[PDB]
DNA sequence: CGGCCTACG
DNA sequence: CGTAG
DNA sequence: GCCG
């Protein structure tokens, strides 16, 4: 009753077992720190399950036969139901490695495997990484002095005016070009702690050359605190706010129209729900998904598609919405 | 046991 | 190495 | 860590 890849499933934002999921994701999050990328999927899988469920669990009954539960996730929803809280959770919660990891991974720049080094190295806290200013990057040093605005979420108000101002430099750029807001924001979110938008052009090839040209423009705008032929462009943006501004996050990824709904999709996420449906079309399909397009590796030929409404239909999906894909 | 998404900057 | 979802 |  209960599908094994979440692009089988709908996910909504919003569900019955917050607690649950959130205890089974910090163990995710720890095993990533750690290198440790299988453990990492089954314990976000197993979250996600959860958020999937029609109502709450309150027996460990209720887990028997759903995937991605066995004795380490059912253990820990044993222990948050029978006390509120489960030690391996809240051990991992307060300690050195866990905290230090997450803050420096938070940084712009900064990954599991820079972030591993620099704690192996005994530095700590930002203003550690801040003393040490030859250890860092152009990228870090602008995610390290923007760190503080960036871990202010966005609101959705924030990126409807954010999205005017691009759209005003996208059509200076190539009159007739679009701009759709992907990630979070189209999956329904209220917050978001960035602003994701695809550019596109209704007729084929004139989308070419379009991304160096529109971040030509924000600059000269003044809006653009940092960044860098090219389609994705990892920006952070000067944001209007009563009296002075703050800093955001923003990407913009420009695609061919053919390729549209691929780029629409991957781009609209959730993560796991894409990894999912990329690890669905390969096993159970044969078919290969990526944010260009859909192979047969037998026939060697792309699948045309002309929405995302095709693409679930080649996979043999029933269609999910945007809102049920918060896996 | 092997496998765990698949790209671009 | 970083980034994305 | 779990699935197949
Ligand atoms: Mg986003
Ligand atoms: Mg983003
Ligand atoms: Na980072």
């Amino acid at each position: 009753w209960m599908p094994a890849y979440a692009c089988q499933r709908p996910t909504p934002l919003t569900h019955h077992n917050t607690g649950l999921s959130e205890a089974l994701e910090i163990l995710a999050e720890a095993a990533g720190f750690e290198g440790s990328e299988g453990r990492l999927l089954t314990f976000c899988r197993a979250a996600s399950v959860l958020k999937a469920l029609p109502s709450p669990v309150t027996t460990l009954s209720q887990l028997q036969g759903l995937p991605h539960f066995g004795e380490h996730s059912s253990r820990v929803v044993q222990e948050l139901l029978e006390h509120g809280v489960c030690e391996e959770v809240e051990r991992v919660r307060r300690s050195e490695r866990y905290q230090t990891m997450k803050l420096f991974t938070q940084i712009f720049g900064v990954g599991v495997k820079t972030a591993d080094r620099w704690y192996r190295e005994g530095l700590r806290t930002l203003d550690d990484l801040r003393e040490q200013p030859q250890k860092l990057t152009q990228q870090q040093k602008a995610g390290l002095q923007h760190h503080q605005d960036l871990s202010t979420p966005v609101l959705r108000s924030d990126v409807d005016a954010l999205q005017q101002v691009v759209e005003e430099a996208v059509g200076q750029a190539l009159p007739g070009a679009t701009v759709t807001l992907t990630g979070g924001f189209r999956r329904g979110k209220l917050q978001g702690h960035d602003v994701d938008f695809l550019i596109t052009h209704p007729k084929e090839g004139q989308e070419a050359g379009l991304l160096p040209r529109v971040m030509c423009r924000l600059q000269d705008q003044g809006l653009i605190l940092y960044h860098q032929a090219f389609e994705r462009s990892f920006c952070i943006f000067r944001l209007p706010q009563p009296g002075s501004w703050k800093a955001v996050r923003v990407d913009l990824v420009v695609a061919p129209v053919s390729q549209f709904p691929f780029a629409l999709l991957g781009w609209t996420g959730s993560k796991l729900f894409q990894r999912e449906l990329r690890r669905f079309s390969r096993k159970e399909k044969g078919l290969w998904l990526n944010s260009h397009g859909l192979f047969d590796p037998e026939q060697k030929t792309f699948f045309q598609a002309a929405s995302e409404e095709d693409i679930f239909r080649h996979l043999g999906l029933e269609y999910l919405p945007p809102e049920q894909r918060n896996a």
